[PDB]
Order: structure tokens, then sequence, then C-alpha cells
């Protein structure tokens, strides 16, 4: 296992889902019955449209969409008057990579807020995402599809199941994306329900560096069948990865 220092500290690139880069999320309608109301505040951006974006700032790609998306909100979802359906025009989007800046505090420019804000948006709405206080989406299979027919990324994308591999083979897919300087989508399963992140260092032993997309919380390293952010009180199980991920 070679050592690689995390690509995303190095370029200082820390996302999180609340303000402000989800300033363009659809804003929540109702109120989940019995529950403390969320009605009038932006969706959160979901944990697997901030990973993506971490990934793609890290690249600055691209500067022009390729396809338009839309899909229809599940009837499921209790935060939304139904049927609900969200377009984003990424086909026109010319995205300005100087105004996405790596991370966000507040005092930025509302023409860098609203770049974020954007980008997100879009992600968001290209991996299907079922918006909320918390924001989810099937993961994997959606971001490979998303970053190569919307956002124009390399054929080279493809996601891989955990269960596919060795344990020896599959941690060689990831140290191998690292040594060639390309950050590696992430997502499992615990009992509280699925997580996605970014892998973007390993400590040559079996740890790997991991972004949990928190806006730094509890980033750090860890072993693949060991993440156990401290925030959560881990995500071990039905754990897939999208790799090959570059212009
Ligand atoms: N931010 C953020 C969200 C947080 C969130 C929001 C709402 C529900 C939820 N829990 S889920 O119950 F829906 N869960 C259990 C069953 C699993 C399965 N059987 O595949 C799917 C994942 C988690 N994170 C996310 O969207 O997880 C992507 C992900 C997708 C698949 C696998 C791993 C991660």
């Amino acid at each position: 296992q070679p050592v690689v220092k995390s690509l995303l500290n190095s370029k200082g690139i820390h996302y999180n889902q609340g303000n402000p880069y989800n300033l363009l999320t659809p804003v929540i309608e109702k109120v989940k019955p019995g529950e403390q109301s969320f009605v009038g505040q932006h969706a959160a951006t979901g944990c697997v449209a901030t990973a993506t974006a971490q990934i793609m700032k890290y690249h600055n790609y691209p500067n022009k969409g390729l396809k338009d998306y839309t899909y229809t909100l599940s009837s499921n979802n209790p935060y939304f008057n139904h049927p609900k359906n969200l377009f984003a025009a990424i086909s026109t989007r010319q995205y300005n990579w100087n105004n996405i800046l790596p991370t966000y505090s507040g005092r930025e420019s509302n023409v860098q807020k609203m770049a974020i804000s954007e980008l997100m948006a879009d992600v968001g709405i290209s991996v299907d995402m079922d918006y909320g206080p918390s924001s989810g989406s099937a993961g994997s299979s959606r971001v490979q599809r998303a970053l190569k027919e919307n956002f124009g990324y390399n054929q080279s994308v493809h996601q891989i199941n955990r269960s596919d591999f060795s344990k020896q083979d599959w941690e060689a897919q990831i140290d191998k994306e690292l040594s060639q300087n390309q950050p590696v989508y992430y997502q499992g399963v615990g009992k509280v329900g699925g997580h996605a992140f970014v892998i973007d260092g390993a400590d040559g032993r079996n740890f790997y560096h991991v972004n949990w997309g928190w806006g730094g919380v509890s980033d750090g390293f860890f072993r693949l069948d060991a993440l156990n952010p401290s925030a959560l009180g881990g995500f071990n199980g039905y754990q897939s990865a999208v790799v090959g991920i570059k212009p």
C-alpha cells in the first residue's frame, strides 16, 4: 500500500450540506407529521451530492454541462406536495470554477455563494435526490451515470461493488486511484442508514483518509471495514465505490 497525503486537504476542499451550499435546493413545503417543522428552509444538498461536488471541484471540471436532467420526486416524500418534478438545465451551464471556491465560511460574495449552490443543486438533481432536512440518493449507480452523461467525465468512470472482490483486490482498486491523483467516491450502510463520502488518502498501513462531507467533522483515517465516524455515535455494509473519475 502506498502513502498518499489527503488530496482534498491539499487543495482546501471542504464542503457541507447546509448554507451556503444549499441555497438553490428545493424549499421544504410540508411538516412530517409529529416532527418539528422545516418548512421555508432549503433542503440539505445530500451527502451524495456533496461528495461528488468535492470531487468535481478537485478536477475543476466541466466548464460546460452536457445534458439536462429531470425526474419526479418519490411519492413517499413527506416534505413536498405531489406530484413534484425537478429540472436542471445542465446543458446551458457555464461553470465558473474560479467562483466555485474550495470552501465557504459565510464571508464569501453572493456570486461565489450562488456558484456553489448552482453546482450542488445541479448535482443533486442529477442523482434523483430525495430532498428533505436530510437528503437521500441511491448513490453510486446514479453518480457514475451523471458524471458521464450530464457532466462529460471520462468513459473510465464506473461503479465497483465490495462484494465482487477480495479484500486485497478491493483495496488495490482504491490504491491505484489515489496514486493517480484521483479521489474516490465511496458509500456504505449501517444500522441508521447509508452515507456517501470521499476517500482521498492512504497511510500505507491499510488506513484510508476519509472526507465525510460534513464540513470537516470527524475527518481522519479509517479502515475500510471500520468506517465509524464519531459524529454518528458504521457504514461497513453494502459498500460500493465510483472510480476512474477524471475529465
Ligand atoms: N446525506 C445523506 C443521506 C442520508 C440518508 C437520508 C435518508 C435515508 C438514509 N438511509 S437509507 O435508509 F435510505 N439507507 C439504508 C438502505 C441502503 C440500501 N439497502 O442500499 C441505502 C441507504 C440516509 N445519505 C444517503 O443518501 O445514502 C446514500 C447511500 C445509498 C446506498 C447505500 C449507501 C449509501
